[PDB]
């Protein structure tokens, strides 16, 4: 009635998707309606304009070029907005007749597979949430890497873990909480029965094949919060990739005692994967991050924020590093030279998978064939020698089916390797007849009536044709018009030519379809093979990271930490990691606790180093715990499981919380603000519960001099400093750490003489 | 050393001619449509300017290194030049025939060129002559003609030198020369030229007078300064084309007419620049709404140099008052005109172009048409006198350029028409060029039979007529024939080689007949020098006095009362910068006199201390430069010095080393948790002692901030000190600041930070209590 029909179809679709920007494809360009069109000129800098009316109202329109569309949504889940694109899709083949116009994929920032939406190192969740009375269900997966597992963890306390899963998108159900909002990033809303036990168990034991989940680890009676915030993932994917992903790992219940804990301003404290100022530079998977691969660099990363408590899934990895240093070099001179197979296992998963992929997996894992003399360890790298197959016709029938330099698009033409199909090699046989069969019937029909020079054409409107001129007219050997439009130099179509491209033209016509066919065709061998796949990216993402474990401790002074059952903390000349690369000159220097020698009460000037000091044995610990080797000559730690590092933060009452038989908690001058008085209590109160009084193992910072007596009262808690000296007219740290408190302090290089003489006094009022 | 000149071409030997006199600035040859520098300085400037080095002829056997910069861009090289403080020589060839000259040095300090320095950029140049009892500084600014001088100390030193924010010194070059950061471009000049007596006959001669007793110096103590100033008068006769004779005076510098403020207090209090060295809401760029670009450096100087005399003082804002129902239309003309200041700097050092006299004579037009605008009574009066009486020079300049010149005097069309009867009749004969042309044209086609001939011309043959090989021996021999081509034959005929030399003689005339003009107007221009320095200075003054009267009546600011006893009131005044960036901004009161001379701010961190204390120091600095202060009422006495410290920690003791033996009775003193570093023991003895000291050895009005409450107890040992805290409340769980004053020392809620805690906090409850 007062809309038009290419509007009404739009508002079908756009029905359907009213929590999501919907991409409309308009000609050569993906356009926007109403309020999508005015959010979309909004977040984006697009011109917003105007193109129809509906009831008597100009519809908004805004739009973006086909070329660079990627580039615009990308931005667009950068955003954490969600985006349906809706293109026209037709049965069999180019339509055999009409077309449906249907949404055929929906971005969201959560669940992402191309490398132009991606960043390569980016590790992308999505993780579900389920809540209800203490216990919440959590569950992430992330769709390039396969992961896929779950966790139960209590009301709050899950901002922590949502720190450290780095989501970028979180699914959430309807009433009561959780909040945070916007301590999150881009969260969308489902369902409630999608969260469901009640439908999460089915879903998950029909997608794994199996009849119960307690092969996972996971019991109904608990969990049914966990495994229904799986099922709620499990929908989401579903509902966003056009195939339903067959390569995810298989559900987990992991355990929180199986990591050591590190909260989330902890893990922003240490600067594991990002600085303080919100950018990369100087963290500590910066100064690491030498893999060769990208899959190794985000394996690297989620090491790094996981560092494991079992004494056994360890020195494994030193057992791995330790017979690696002498084989590392011709490794990575061989593992720079392969893509990034994970992110291409994941999209031939989930179906949006395009032929440069197929070729550079085949590449790629034609090369992980190539180790073979490199081998031979211990333990789990005689596992990583042994996991490469060369995986069979996977990587042998894609050379054999796919050609070394593929087409770009499908619908181009020429994918599928000559000699693979017969079929297909006759139907590609008319390539010639670009140079032969139109030069027969256009040379010997070449000037049958002259004059003069005679041309041929291809044309897109009309079929084949031929040339002619102005004065030049009507000279033909057919002749019956069907001729014009329009004027200056005339044309006559032929009537036998259209027997020729009726045989070319269907020629690539039934080439390309065939080629979609057993393109499809080869790309279905996923029955066995994508688990093979996700094995070969595993381990050759394994083997990177661990390579880069023995460089760093060959061309680095890195040494193997021991272990110990009684709770130990002990290193010699050890250094910190970030730091030693930014002064090239960096002074070692040693931690000495112990049951009887737990509390380091640090003192000392500003610019003498005592914070850089905390950090280097928080980070050599947790460096510890991950299998690469630490900057020291040697360290021995116990057992430990959690690691603390400290506008008034409190956030020290963190301190507290489920097992508390640490060993590392780092406190840098808690005081500073209020007074002297309120604060110096306040740091004396905390410290004394950092020992005996419910915790233990402590790096304790602090410039209250009035508090450096306490070695006087607990054997437990030790007293050292870091001093300054000259040598000169001026005063210069070294950064060496010396037993004892401080300060001289003292100096002052001209401060007139009659504050002098208090400065002396007052200091000396020590009581 | 044996040497060419076969191994030399005679162009080289040329520029080592020139570059002998240049061996430490780079060297900028003309050569053709290019400026090449040739050896090392085509080596540094390949690195510097990132323009490929390459190779021309050889030089004793070795191929000379070479690099090059085309004319039209060559400014903008020079502006990386000096933005990396390197000087550089401008070789041109002059002459009627031809010379090697240098005609120009650019250097950092020296910039009058718009291409080379921003729009709201002071460009100065300062040099010191050390005695070591004494040092004296000079410096002059090209492009405002400042000119003065000052006696300082070794010690005092830096402080000036921060306050000039200099973009060259020059330094003797004797080994007793002070040393010093670089910092900015330092030139060092042969030890003679700071010599007092030969400094004092160039600046006599420079000024026209018998003696620098005017001027307040003479030979005895200021002797040094003296020295420095010659120094500087040289380098200017140096670098420069022509020497400018637009220096304003030269006044002696006393430590008693301005504020007093060191370099650590200029960077904290971010006058003209913030703490990570940006415009990032600094003091000057809140302020700056000037029209023009010349106001917005005068404020930028006021802003770094409050008066001490309250006369000049209130007779500012007596402007300011006056101008509070006017400055509409005044920002509305001075917003139309251009940088006269810098125009006649141009003029000056002789680099000015046509375009800048026709900017100029409109702008003073311009400013001739604020004679309505405005009226009231003040120094403004001085003021809009000043306009009018500057007419004239826009008169001789209406008549004697175009309204819109040529960009180059060398292409004519800069001189007016009807200015000179002889070259309006030279530049007549141009309607006998195309006309004659035609009617000659015309005349060879019925007499040739050819529609394919015209008269054409190149710089190398002149006119001609050129016609085809088979045509060509047809022609006349009327005709006289020259250049042999492939298909044509170029003629040319004295019928029309009578026309040539006619036109090109009138061109040729008439170019150098517009020269020897635009230098005539060029000399009086220089002549009416003066007066054109008062139209600028006029100009700028009045721009300032409006921007403060908008921001007066925009911002809700209040004319500050001056006391003659120690006093700092201030009925709730605000932070200038900060007020712009919270929406919303509560206001706070002072109140010091004799009788509370110290208060001694304790509380939260996010309580407002340090942006009171900076509120404070910055009301006190906006009241003596003429601007209105935010408040609903202020009063300030006395003030000579503002020292403030808002890393660590022989810095804050190098400070507070300053402040301690410098700061008096009349000083406002600002410290910001003094005690930061060591311990809480010699910390606090430190602070201890510094806050007494304060009250005792210098009386000085202070706001000492801190967190050691041990110093709480100091009205209770004092009746100068004062406790005040800022507010802290708690209004659902969660901890808010009002940032209000309230007398008192906010007590003890550390503790009471309880609303996210977990003890078993009884333990700190146990060691306070604690007396
Ligand atoms: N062992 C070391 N070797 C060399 N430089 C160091 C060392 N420890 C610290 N530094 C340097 O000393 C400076 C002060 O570091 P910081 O730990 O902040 O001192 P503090 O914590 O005592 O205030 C840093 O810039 C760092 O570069
Ligand atoms: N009067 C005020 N009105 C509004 N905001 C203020 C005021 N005073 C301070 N603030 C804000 O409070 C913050 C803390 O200021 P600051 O004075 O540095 O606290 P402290 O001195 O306790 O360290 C600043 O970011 C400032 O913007």
């Amino acid at each position: 009635s007062a809309v038009s029909p290419m509007m009404q179809q739009y508002l079908g679709i756009k029905a359907q998707h009213t929590d999501k920007l919907v991409f409309y494809r308009m000609g050569d360009f993906y356009e926007l309606f109403l309020d999508d069109a005015v959010e979309a000129a909004k977040l984006l800098d697009i011109t917003l304009t105007t193109r129809g009316q509906m009831d008597g109202v100009p519809i908004k329109m805004a739009g973006v070029p086909f070329h660079a569309a990627e580039q615009y949504l990308a931005r667009l889940v950068k955003l954490g907005k969600s985006v349906a694109i809706c293109e026209q899709v037709g049965e069999v083949g180019a339509g055999k007749g009409p077309v449906e116009r249907k949404v055929v994929r929906i971005v969201t920032p959560g669940t992402l597979t191309d490398s132009a939406l991606l960043e390569d190192k980016e590790t992308n969740r999505i993780v579900a949430v389920s809540p209800d009375k203490k216990y919440i269900g959590l569950a992430w997966a992330s769709l390039q890497s396969g992961e896929f597992k779950t966790k139960l963890t209590t009301a709050d306390k899950l901002n922590d873990e949502l720190a450290r899963l780095q989501a970028a998108e979180i699914l959430l159900p309807d009433s009561k909480n959780a909040p945070q909002l916007q301590t999150a990033s881009g969260v969308t809303r489902l369902n409630a029965w999608q969260f469901a036990a009640d439908a999460g168990e089915k879903l998950l034991t029909e997608y794994f094949g199996c009849q119960d989940l307690r092969g996972f680890g996971l019991d109904s009676k608990e969990h049914a919060v966990s495994i229904g915030a799986a099922g709620a993932l499990l929908n989401y994917i579903r509902l966003t990739q056009n195939l339903m992903p067959q390569h995810l790992d298989g559900l987990s219940l992991e355990t929180d005692s199986q990591y050591i804990g590190m909260d989330a301003a902890t893990r922003r404290n240490l600067e594991i994967t990002q600085t303080l100022s919100g950018k990369k530079t100087p963290t500590l998977f910066s100064i690491l991050d030498g893999c060769a691969t990208h899959m190794g660099s985000r394996l690297l990363a989620l090491w790094l924020h996981h560092p494991l408590r079992n004494r056994a899934h360890i020195r494994a990895r030193q057992e791995a590093v330790t017979a690696l240093e002498s084989q590392y070099e011709p490794l990575q001179c061989h593992l720079k030279s392969i893509a990034d197979i994970e992110r291409i296992a994941a999209r031939i998963a989930v179906g949006n998978a395009r032929p440069r992929d197929l070729a550079s997996l085949r590449d790629s894992l034609f090369e992980l064939a190539q180790i073979d003399l490199s081998a031979t360890g211990s333990s789990l790298l005689e596992t990583l020698k042994a996991v490469f197959p060369e995986t069979l016709p996977v990587a042998e029938t894609l050379k054999a089916a796919v050609m070394p330099e593929p087409s770009v698009w499908l619908k181009d033409g020429n994918v599928i390797n000559h000699g693979f199909h017969p079929e297909l090699d006759e139907l590609r046989r008319i390539q010639n007849h670009g140079d032969e069969f139109l030069l027969d019937l256009e040379a010997k029909e070449r000037e049958r009536t002259g004059l003069s020079t005679l041309k041929v054409e291809f044309n897109r409107v009309h079929g084949f044709y031929i040339e002619l001129s102005k004065t030049q007219a009507e000279q033909a050997p057919a002749d019956y018009q069907r001729r014009q439009t329009l004027k200056n130099a005339e044309r006559f179509i032929t009537p036998e030519l259209k027997a020729f491209e009726d045989k070319v033209l269907t020629a690539q016509d039934q080439a390309l379809a065939l080629e979609k066919q057993l393109f499809d065709g080869v790309l279905k061998n996923l029955r066995t093979a994508l688990p093979q796949l996700q094995k070969a990216a595993k381990a050759a993402a394994a083997l990177d990271v661990l390579s880069t474990f023995s460089a760093l401790a060959k061309e680095r002074n890195f040494v193997r930490p021991e272990f110990a059952d009684y709770p130990v903390v002990h290193i010699e000349n050890g250094r910190h990691p970030v730091v030693e690369q930014q002064v090239r000159h960096f002074t070692a220097n040693h931690t000495d606790l112990d049951h009887k020698h737990r509390l380091m009460l640090l003192t000392g000037p500003n610019m003498g180093g005592k914070s850089t000091y905390m950090r280097q044995v928080a980070l050599i610990v947790l460096l510890a715990h991950t299998g690469c080797f630490v900057p020291a000559d040697a360290a021995t730690i116990g057992p430990v499981d959690q690691i603390f590092t400290r506008v008034e933060m409190s956030e020290t009452a963190y301190i507290l919380h489920h097992a508390t038989e640490q060993s590392i908690v780092l406190m840098d001058e808690v005081g500073r603000g209020t007074s002297t008085f309120d604060g110096l209590a306040l740091a004396h109160a905390i410290a004394e519960h950092l020992l005996q009084k419910n915790k233990s193992f402590s790096l304790f910072a602090t410039h209250y001099f009035e508090l450096t007596y306490l070695p006087e009262a607990h054997a437990a808690a030790v007293n050292m400093h870091l001093s300054a000296l000259e040598q000169g007219r001026d005063i210069v740290f070294l950064h060496q750490i010396q037993p004892g408190p401080a300060g001289k302090s003292y100096g002052i290089a001209v401060a007139k003489l009659a504050g002098l003489p208090v400065r002396a006094l007052k200091a000396a009022q020590k009581h």
